């Protein structure tokens, strides 16, 4: 079993983000031209996806964390992660 | 397990698909900034991934379904779902 | 068991690469616009996840290997691939 990874990427410089789902448990690594570090987003699930996009100069990100049939959307707008509107029935 | 899940967006407002591998069948939720709605991509996998290109205001999708080592290339260019050209030697 | 991709696209003709993570191995499949053909990228890793981004005219790509809990980042930046700064401590 190997660890389970998604990256997104915005403007030029670029900044990324790199989510990692290990063990249950999905962390994040970021680069903004400068060196990695870790990201606020800690949050479970056992697999991950993300898309990005930017509004201007302003990113908004949404990360779909998935643990058995259920996916979480978490939102980043500017100000903090937050739960998002995204339902589906698996 | 887990589902395994797939996303891309495009646009400000924006617009966001997400796919799913559920049971080795692959799904679609979509989002054009009003609520989540299920859309017409419906074929087999056990595992997707994404991409896609605006070229002007219209969308291009291309959704990479894999069962065993075949992987299917089924294209958006704004007028239904086609089977595309990708070939791999897995 | 099947075989895991991931995807990026740039441009608007467009181009395209898909990576897939099959037996421990990553290749790359490419379409520039005119025929799908294999890629210069072959690395060991059970998970693969892609980001990329234009400046200008000129691509940058990155591909995140994953075996086990170590993710090796790839770097395409116009003049072959390199290993990337990445860590995590997972
Ligand atoms: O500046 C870093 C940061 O705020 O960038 C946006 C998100 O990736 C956050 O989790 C992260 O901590
Ligand atoms: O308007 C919704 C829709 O047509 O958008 C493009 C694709 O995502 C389709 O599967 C989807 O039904
Ligand atoms: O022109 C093809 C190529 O150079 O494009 C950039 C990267 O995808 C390389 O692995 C690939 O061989």
């Amino acid at each position: 079993s190997s660890v389970q990874t998604a990256a997104t990427s915005w403007g030029t410089v670029p900044s990324i983000r790199v989510y990692t789902a290990n063990n249950g448990k999905i962390t994040e690594r970021c680069w903004d031209g400068k060196g990695w570090y870790t990201g606020a987003f800690n949050e479970p699930g056992d697999n991950v996806s993300v898309t990005s996009w930017l509004v201007g100069s302003a990113i908004h990100i949404r990360v779909y964390a998935s643990t058995g049939t259920t996916t979480t959307e978490w939102c980043w707008d500017g100000n903090g992660w937050t739960k998002g509107a995204y339902t589906a029935t698996n």
